[PDB]
């Protein structure tokens, strides 16, 4: 079953905000308490050059848990970043900042890009593709009616 | 000369840390007030754990010696106001650039750098740069 809390990357969030996706984000918001990293957010409003910032930044404030970049996720997410340094892997700021977020509040990171995400697994991060995650939440309703 | 507010983007802290700088140093801690956003401290934090350092007593360190500004939700928000407007004109630049160009607009704080070029584009936004090599010239004139 799934947990209580997750989060999104800002990629994932863009489709969850979909016309086609408005009765499964419904459910989602009613049924999970989603924790979004603050860094989420601004890529959210950024990438999406349409409507108004601050009046959107109001919305998402209002039903998400946006979390800042706190100095115990700056702190954990120097470390786990110097760490993949050492492997030689890639990962841009708002990656690690969303992965470590994700670790700190204990909420399950749904991307389509989980692969991305694989080498922070060992740190305490858990994933699982959208995909899977928006047919886990139609088996969820379904049972709730049926 | 030198406004009260300051604050430094990841290069020019690193150099502001090292050991030849060590008198410019405490006589900018002691003359002005220094606004460093949380991201630049991330950044410094990165490398000084890939140096096997303890972070968390550094981090200290520089929570009681710079005002570490948090990302905010006003600063998020003035930041994708900011890029949202230069991406209309063909303009992008890292997300670092953009949360610490707007972290110096939000706390007035003139931006100390070792690339005042690459911030241009924020400029017409109200930012104001100075070289790294210009600002220690200044704070050696103060050193006497």
């Amino acid at each position: 079953p799934l947990p209580p809390d997750i989060t999104f990357d800002s990629l994932a969030l863009i489709k969850m905000h979909s016309q086609n996706m408005k009765r499964i984000l419904e459910v989602t918001l009613a049924k999970f308490t989603v924790n979004l990293s603050i860094v989420t957010v601004y890529r959210y409003l950024t990438a999406r050059l349409k409507k108004n910032i601050e009046a959107e930044f109001e919305i998402l404030k209002d039903i998400y848990n946006i979390v800042p970049l706190l100095d115990d996720i700056a702190i954990k997410a120097a470390q786990i970043e110097a760490n993949l340094i050492k492997k030689e892997i890639t990962l841009d700021m708002e990656d690690i900042i969303t992965a470590t977020t994700a670790i700190y509040t204990n909420s399950l990171l749904v991307t389509d890009d989980p692969k991305r995400y694989e080498p922070i697994r060992r740190f305490g991060l858990d994933t699982m593709p959208l995909d899977k995650f928006i047919k886990e939440v139609e088996l969820m309703v379904e049972k709730e009616l049926i």
